[PDB]
């Protein structure tokens, strides 16, 4: 009797799909969850995480692979692998050359969640809905305040964003960018952002408890479908902004020290099939990296440009870098400052 250990994003599988694949092998699955990438490298930097499968973004995957956490995919354990769109392997690579270490699960960009209306008796009904001056232009957050404002507790996604939003390189390797113009804005919103979370943001916008958040697409999509289910009568959506966005790969990998790597490769062939994947993105609405999938997603899911976004819209994306430690030192001493930035001092 064996059991499979999984370390994967909140709200990132179908409601049954480890069910369904615990019927269908025989095999306990123990699910657990995480909503950083900061967590999940620490976890894997820190010791064993005695986890089979863990779920790191590609940049994540990229910047641990040389300290070895990770073990090689045999692909002659994953028979199903030629489902996978050959192209965005090619993508993928990048982080992973020839592919050898992660399996691209889903795809998608981090933007703006809103609540339409809300937004729109604040603002007015020309409200800029479509540029990151709905939650970056301070005049704009300070009217938003208390109907809610959250951020990702995400620094890269954050500096990033803010980067690319005062005309820098959303990846600039230069200190002064972050200390300096980034930080300053920064400052200059806190006090009107209520909180730093990257899940609770989901069921505050489903609710109508947040008005607006920095989001990742499908988790806002979720928030979207959550209330139409509930009829409360909250109209979210979700806007990938004309300056740009962050997009991102994440990826099921393997600890080099996974235990039960045979249940793991069962596991993965699981995801790899076409109706198991594209029944996942119907319930959490992202993008797969399944070719052999894509006639199986609903319709609403796949005609929603914020899941799938036209040509015009990827030409404006950017992809995360990783940085040399000191831009990690500025970047995450200034993120701690941000945070920190209601307290009152005595100095
Ligand atoms: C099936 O995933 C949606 C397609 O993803 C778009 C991004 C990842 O690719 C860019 C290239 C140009 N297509
Ligand atoms: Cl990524
Ligand atoms: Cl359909």
């Amino acid at each position: 009797q064996k059991t499979l250990h999984i370390y994967n994003w909140t709200d990132y599988i179908a409601p049954d799909t480890v069910a369904n694949f615990e019927k269908e092998t025989g095999i306990k699955v123990v699910y657990d969850v995480f909503d950083s990438n900061e967590v999940l490298e620490g976890k894997l930097m820190a010791g064993s995480t005695g986890f089979d499968l863990v779920v790191p973004s590609a940049s994540y995957l990229e910047r641990q692979l040389t300290a070895g956490v990770f073990q090689p995919l045999d692909k002659s354990k994953l028979p199903e692998w030629k489902n996978l769109d050959p192209e965005l392997l090619k993508l993928v690579a990048k982080h992973d050359p020839d592919n050898k270490f992660a399996m691209p699960y889903m795809w998608a960009t981090t933007g703006i969640g809103y609540n339409v209306d809300k937004v729109k008796a604040v603002l007015g009904e020309n409200a800029p809905v479509d540029s990151w001056d709905l939650i970056l232009k301070p005049e704009n957050l300070e009217k938003l305040k208390s109907c809610g404002v959250s951020f990702l507790d995400d620094p890269e996604e954050v500096f990033a964003t803010v980067l690319n939003y005062l005309g820098k390189d959303p990846n600039s390797t230069k200190a002064d960018d972050y200390t300096g113009p980034a930080t300053d804005l920064l400052l200059k919103l806190r006090p009107n952002i209520r909180y730093f979370h990257s899940s609770q943001y989901i069921n505050d916008l489903a609710n109508g408890d947040i008005c607006v958040a920095i989001g990742w697409a499908g988790d806002v999509w979720q928030a979207s479908n959550r209330a139409k289910e509930a009829k409360n009568g909250v109209n979210v959506s979700f806007s990938i902004p004309k300056e740009g966005a962050m997009a991102w790969f994440d990826v099921f990998a393997m600890p080099a020290d996974a235990k039960n790597k045979d249940e793991a490769y069962q596991f993965l062939n699981y995801l790899l099939r076409p109706d198991v994947v594209a029944h996942i993105s119907d319930h959490v609405f992202y993008a797969n990296a399944n070719k052999a999938a894509t006639p199986l997603v609903s319709a609403e899911v796949r005609e929603n440009p914020g899941i799938y976004p036209p040509a015009d819209v990827r030409a404006k994306l950017f992809t995360q870098k990783v940085q040399d430690p000191k831009i990690d030192r500025v970047r995450t001493r200034a993120w701690t400052k941000v945070k920190s930035g209601k307290l009152e001092h005595h100095h």
